[PDB]
């Protein structure tokens, strides 16, 4: 029984984080817990205040007209208490619910795991004889609370998009509304337990250029290399099979690289100086000492330049 | 109480994807999320002047006679929200109901990961006093709202088989109807850090036929060896146990016997080269030097032929 | 309110698997999806169609004395959605509800993964002023629908065990009945995964027998050992602590053993060469390399047969 | 409205384990599946049999006082069927639910894998008005069924401890009863899969006590060294960190404190036979080849008088 | 309906711990189920006892106003159990409810695996007609039970925080109510598991300085490097990625340090001695001997000072 009405009826909307957590990476999903506050004119509900008797008069979900607000980008229904509903003399309805939901929302790994995420909340709203449309009331969006932290991100900002994006649907007209919680990562860990790591037995790998031990050279280069691959492996789990290329993808298969033409210089100079050639075998490997990290610095300066660069 | 009978009942069908996501690969589900949308006349809701209030009005699911549709491919009853029902003057009602379920569709892995694959929901009513028959209105199905993604998977299609199989089953007849999702899978990510590495460490596998120390080369194919375990390990854990054989299954297996035969060919020439025979060992690794490469890469010719070339 | 009859009341039972999955082995369940049909005669529900009006008619569940039929196999309690309720003439009810149920049943791993099982479901009735036996209906217990399948198993066969098992509970008595689906493993992909490659690791540790290089068979035999160890983690994790030996398990031990034995010698055959004995050693070695592989086999037939073989 | 007392209510109890499974060692939790037995008089429910159809009355829970048990070491609220409700001629009432739990009891792992454990399922009632206090049927309590297995472990006995703990609680008084359910672990495939894998890597060790290779006896405790802490891992994984020292843990510290000093002759006796001092250091190697196995051998009598011989 | 008033209505909290657990210490959040106790006047219950029948009557939750408290860092809504209602003559109300939920609550992992946390509970209720306001009875409070155990953690003490926060939230005033479970974690078990083999594979490691062997050493050092990164991964994955340093987070990474400059050392000095400068090279080992462990035991004092110190 939607109010009757003269003109298109606006439903308003605000969004009060209140916990988020449990941003998952592989799933693309996030929890969030807030209040979801709605605001309309239902003149039928209009009352007289002083006839009455009373300022704000209240009703239980049961005995009013209600919009049927959805969210879009949500894996199972939501889950709401309603926390309370009151009606102003002019029939101004006050809605009230607390909810907590996993949003399905993309992410853009191509920065990881230096990236910023925007999450996305998207409130749907589907018309019927009066046609309904939402926008945002910006003082009862207040953000989030000051606790409201999502372990591993700084929360950067949480904000709406004013005002919606208004289609057909399957012979109805809906009204769709985005609230942007943006997030940047807190890269920190991945230092000392990834990165560093990974590049002390790197280096490690290639010290077997002012060594002349075959029998001990093999056996460096493939135990750094074996490292490495636990690395590639620890890190590729923990992130979904994305289409295309990661900054620290990147990073890790151009090492492969490294660690490939590494064990060719290894088994070229062990060639050669079977094949008594000293001479020539030595001076590939000391220009391997300058090569290897110079062409690694100039091809990280490339990379880093080519992903954050632009 | 159902609908006067002067005919075998038609539902018109429909679903709209709004989300599907977690694709499981050992499972063989996934999870949608969408519109359901049923439609049928109800003589006996028939009013049909405008009168004496109006147009179209609205009647909640317990006050009407609704089909009970089922989807068969489901694991746990499917989470439903009704959106809305609409009575027409004939008695024309549209249904309208949000569902969220984990279908279960088989896969076909044998060109993984370049495997595509046809998901199916299979939707089943079943009938009693007059007969149930199901068909889709196309308009009501359109497929997906075009921001719909599913991880690692590119969605091709959307569509319904439009006629249905009507088939009898214990008492009664029951109609099933069959909605088909299309995907391919985005191969890319497998490149990087699970092929091209596998092949590395193969080649450098290799590298020790360009060596005379056993000591050492076999310190290599073994390193090599352990690596191709873990790789073996990683990508087939993260499958399903398949009756027939795949194709990255065949590949890795291939591998195996190449990794076998290099050791064969190692323990050999060392053991010539101990029995004092250096001409024939020398010439038997220099052999292997140009054969493993050409049988590997012909092997791989006949391989993708088998699989995808047919 | 339960039939008022004369003496005992048959429940006749019959089960229609619709899906069934998610067979786990280390909790020894597995998902259902099936109808449930049951039937019997409420006599004070019986009418007679000239006057009452039409030829059956239908109730909802509050509406009749329903028996409450329990799964005793069962982890939570299963739930259903009720398709529906019919009364015969002569007070002939016929009741058709869709369940899904994780069922508990145990498993036999002694011929693991070439084993077959049979899988159990039981129904029990509880009595009261008649008695209830539960029975089965071979007609609408069609067996199961023909797109039925279980993940890297093979369905045998599902059928029903005619007489229940009555007995006391309680102090009333309760009537049992017992469904069985016997399945058995595709065994298929453990061969190329697990199988083979153990065997090529083992036999690439016997390649030491061909050497005089102490400093390099150690390394070959510690590296296969390793790469069992690991096979050994990766088979026995997906599996439960038996009570008991399984097949793989006394396959995976042996290998065990032969790897310790082969250590034994190296250890040997090392020790009297630089003990200045390379008569023994040299003898002992060429012993080994027509031993190992003989006890194997040897020791592989007695265990095949030990365990299929009766 | 409990049954208005001239005394202190007593509420018969009585626990039939149906199915027991899922014990988890990390969490320390399991499952459990069971008939509730309570019974209780309720004089205003006394009817006289002479009066109406039948000698006993069934009821359903809405129409009478229930007292309310409740599980006291369960995680959430256990989720139950009511299986039935009869009151006899005295007013009489015999209750009988069908449960679900996941009860919380604590598990002592000193003698891992080799202990026993005595799980609880703890009973309260919360008096109001009247006393309540629980006490114990053992006609109608079980122990359990003559299937009922718990995956891993022998269940030992289902028992009650018939007096119960009644005792003051925000100021009314509950009476708490106490059924103990005892379980020996299964260790068997403990043996196979873990100690004798263990055991032969450290022997394997100890071979480097007949060696003089350095290169080679390093290549050797390092890779035993390296499989040991796998195993250390894996078994590590599936316990909880407990406060106390377990005995497989004893076992495993022990060990590792073997290979710590085992590198410690080895690189002695390397040290001593370039000091052109072999007489030193081959009478160490040779001591050690006895000193090893025995004080091994005691270290661990002594430790498993330590944990079982008291 | 809040009962009307003539001034802010204080309802009076108590949360009895009855079992706390699973600490997850990734999500940071754990898991209780306590007794809440709430009390409030509510006059228009007021009743007189000899008229009416009883000291004191007892209501179901719909008949009565109940206050809405809702817990503020809980995930769900909470799953609540009503175990009493009871409400006095003057019109004062005590409720009893017993509920379970995870609570969600920041850790700090400075001192890893030595730090102390405190837990929290956050109470809020929310304004209308009268407001409320919350405080806590500290009997109704009576701390926790004392078979209330947290593994892994010895928990210290359980208290609430006597003043509220009354706070504006979205034009209406929150009371919030803050009770603090504080505990510490038991560390024992990490000695043996973790820091006791890191050191030991630590120390193997630095046995490469009594050798020249850098045909070994290599084999030493990087072996031993392995499994040190072992043990990073398996102690990271246990552990949420913390934006700051934690303390074994800090000594795990000094650890690699070492392990980069001993690879460095044995470099450089085969590098000398096939370079014929033996004299200089075996006095940097020399050096090595005393300066790894003491730059070593000096590096952990300042780090543990730096830590714990304050
Ligand atoms: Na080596």
């Amino acid at each position: 029984p939607p109010p009757i009405a003269d003109e298109p009826l606006t439903v308003n909307t605000g969004i009060y984080l209140i916990e988020s957590y449990s941003l998952d990476d592989c799933a693309e999903t996030f929890k969030v817990n807030a209040f979801l506050s709605l605001s309309w004119k239902d003149r039928r509900l209009a009352f007289d205040p002083v006839r009455s008797g009373v300022r704000v008069k209240t009703y239980e979900p049961e005995a009013i007209w209600i919009p049927e607000i959805r969210f879009v980008n949500v894996e199972n229904a939501r889950d709401a208490d309603v926390v309370d509903i009151s009606v102003s003399p002019d029939g101004t309805v006050q809605y009230l619910e607390r909810f907590s939901a996993r949003v399905l929302s993309p992410l853009d790994f191509r920065r990881y795991p230096f990236d910023s995420q925007t999450l996305h909340i998207y409130l749907i709203v589907r018309s019927v004889d009066t046609r309904n449309i939402v926008l945002a009331v910006d003082l009862e969006k207040v953000g989030k609370n000051d606790d409201v932290f999502l372990t591993g991100w700084d929360i950067e900002s949480f904000t709406a998009v004013v005002k919606p994006a208004n289609f057909a649907l399957e012979d109805r007209l809906e009204s769709k509304l985005d609230y942007q919680l943006r997030i940047s990562r807190q890269y920190f860990s991945y230092i000392p337990n990834i990165i560093l790591p990974m590049l002390f037995i790197l280096f490690i790998s290639w010290t077997a250029f002012w060594s002349t031990s075959y029998e001990a050279n093999v056996t460096l280069v493939v135990s750094t290399l074996a490292a490495h691959i636990a690395f590639n492996i620890l890190v590729e789990t923990c992130l979904p099979k994305t289409p295309y290329m990661t900054y620290t993808g990147a990073i890790i298969f151009m090492i492969y690289l490294f660690y490939f033409v590494a064990v060719i210089e290894v088994t070229v100079q062990h060639y050669l100086k079977v094949e008594s050639q000293p001479a020539r075998a030595a001076s590939i490997t000391r220009a391997s000492r300058i090569a290897f990290p110079v062409v690694f610095l100039l091809a990280n300066i490339i990379l880093a330049f080519l992903f954050f660069g632009f």
